[PDB]
């Protein structure tokens, strides 16, 4: 007991007093911008898939309806040219996507991350956690180690690095951080998604899911620095404030979303139901989340909603009855980026933020004061974090 | 400031008094147990190589030195037989690796769990968190999602999946674990380790890293509870106190530990001049991270070691000027077991407070009060973790 009062001493030193806040946002694309309209004339050319006529008219047709507009793509001609067996179904290219993306990864998710530090305003050193989430690019030591010394961040930051689990990944690493920044006073975590689909590009299949994925999925990176208690002594401000995060698995959907590592890449099993199941639960997980705090009207909250597809934000607003523009900035992230996974709720968060901004809304969250992310992803996986605007 | 009122309340409740603390360990390992005297003969056999006779006496020299006695490994013979290019070094076999990792690392996470919550003694519905750290076996969903379903967790619980990281992981989780367990009142985590190098499998080669691996990795899987504030008004008793984490990048060594993840499996790079790097280091880690507490008498500590290598133990054992029997735990795990990555720390816990108990020591840290818990990972990673035993 000599002991535990030394070890109370610490406890006491590291205590927060308000919630995590996400203090800054910033993103990043690769270079290359693909136009919908044009984009099964170059996937059906660039895979010598031309002799296939009929599934391109498939093709377009989910094309036309995605409701995507542009993406910004890893994957070039120049990329495919280089490793043709990216082009030919189920042959040997896991080696050279990898070497493709091992060094992409930490580097798109510098730009993002410098975007960030910039707005936050303060010194690398601050900088006590580092999160990195990301799709691809398995490798030892991993995109957060990169990401450390690309920076210059100090050889002590607290690291964490998770590979290859889908889009629920989002709302459930901002739970990690909001943890992290809560239960030590003085932590301010750098965030940092980076979603590069280059393993699931493949030659065009007669299969629903591959070919939505292949209209649909995009790239790009999100970073955030996330910390409690905001200092008033520096230029840190907060965005939003991060009040609670829930997760659950739907019973009876494990198979709905499969995506297995192999020597082809990545090979995905995605069920066309996923949306109408999500529609079926999206309400009873609000209802869960914003009940303590005596909310029952869909209408007057603020909306992050993870833009899988656009059945998925058709699905969330049919069944939680909101108006025809609450999903504004999940609708048009979703056509001016595509479907960039994990971080796609980060550009939504930060287009929000912008938007209001530019609008005159007096608060951070379309002038509203309470708002929700949801995060949707395997098996099925679904996130749902409770938000706190900031007045402007 | 209504909101905020709110959410003042939901922060009061969440918050805990004391730290984090171990309240069980339970392990597992694959059945078939191999003896360190005989594996030469097997490897060599079961590889075709019977034809290499210098590279044999050269691996059985390593294999000598290392003062691994047994191991328990998932590969077996019939598993080889089954999958030959297992055998054929750099032909494509990932798939093959992929199939027989999938279904077996949540597996034998489960059998650990399953003894680490009968120790335990509390329902399955009050673990409200799960991280699962896993160096092979990469699928989506994850291994942490298997697990949640063959246990019958609660579909809320939630979780955190890393996979192919390295053995800096043990203590690394623990820090995610402590962080989880102490901002969130009543949570209680399941952490669960499984490390089957099935992937690190290959034909004997002329490398003294590649020869090292694959005389001294092993397969084993730890599952630990850790909460804050043990309930009396249950069968809870905490095993240790989990007092501070650090973790630190070691300038200088990023290319001391690379390991690529590719068609053949995972291809290793590991330098010899590790351990000698560790033993550099470790007095310096060690007091930055004990010193706030008073203690600079080495000896007056009890360790958990993590058994990289038994020359890491050496260096840890000679640069800290500890007696002769301080790392008897941690030699005992190397001994019994090998290098079972990330999990091996904990076997080393588990270990260090049976024996506490069978000897009569006052503490589940051998009679002393304060202990550090080292892990040591790519590139290089180090972990410092303190600890503090609890009375017998």
């Amino acid at each position: 007991s000599f002991s535990m009062e030394k070890v109370k001493r610490i406890l006491d030193a590291q205590r927060t007093e308000g919630p995590a806040t996400v203090l800054a946002i910033g993103t990043a694309n690769p270079p290359t911008c693909f136009y919908e309209a044009d984009y099964p004339d170059f996937y059906f050319r660039v895979t010598n898939c031309e002799d296939k006529p009929e599934l391109k008219e498939k093709f377009k047709r989910i094309s036309e309806r995605s409701a995507v507009k542009k993406r910004y793509l890893h994957v070039t001609e120049e990329i495919l040219k280089e490793n043709p067996n990216m082009c030919s179904y189920r042959a040997p290219s896991l080696d050279a996507r990898h070497a493709i993306l091992v060094e992409e990864v930490p580097k798109l998710g510098k730009e993002a991350a410098l975007k960030a530090i910039k707005e936050w305003g303060q010194p690398l050193s601050k900088i006590t956690h580092l999160i990195f989430s990301a799709m691809s690019g398995v490798d030892i030591p991993g995109a957060d180690f990169r990401l450390m010394n690309l920076l210059g961040l100090e050889p002590s930051v607290n690291r964490l690095m998770i590979y290859t689990q889908g889009c629920y990944m989002g709302g459930a690493a901002m739970r990690h951080a909001k943890d992290i920044a809560e239960n030590n006073a003085g932590a301010r975590v750098l965030l940092v998604f980076c979603d590069l689909m280059d393993m699931y590009f493949h030659a065009p299949q007669n299969r629903v899911d591959l070919l939505y994925g292949q209209a649909v999925f995009g790239d790009g990176a999100a970073a955030l620095i996330v910390g409690a208690d905001p200092d008033d002594d520096c230029t840190e401000r907060p965005l939003f404030q991060v009040v609670s995060c829930a997760e659950r698995a739907v019973p009876g959907t494990q198979d709905y979303i499969k995506a297995h590592l192999k020597e082809m890449g990545m090979e995905l099993h995605l069920s066309t139901d996923v949306p109408r199941m999500i529609g079926k639960n999206i309400e009873k997980l609000l209802a869960d989340a914003v009940s303590p705090f005596g909310i029952s009207d869909w209408n007057s909250l603020f909306y992050i909603v993870h833009p899988g597809a656009v059945a998925i934000l058709d699905q969330v607003e049919e069944n939680l009855g909101l108006g025809e523009d609450k999903l504004r900035a999940s609708r048009y992230v979703l056509s001016e980026y595509g479907n960039m996974g994990a971080a796609s709720v980060f550009f939504i968060l930060d287009e929000m933020r912008n938007k209001s901004a530019e609008e005159g809304k007096l608060t951070t969250g379309e002038g509203l004061e309470w708002g929700v992310l949801f995060s949707f992803g395997p098996g099925l996986t679904v996130e749902t974090v409770v938000l706190l605007s900031v007045p402007l």
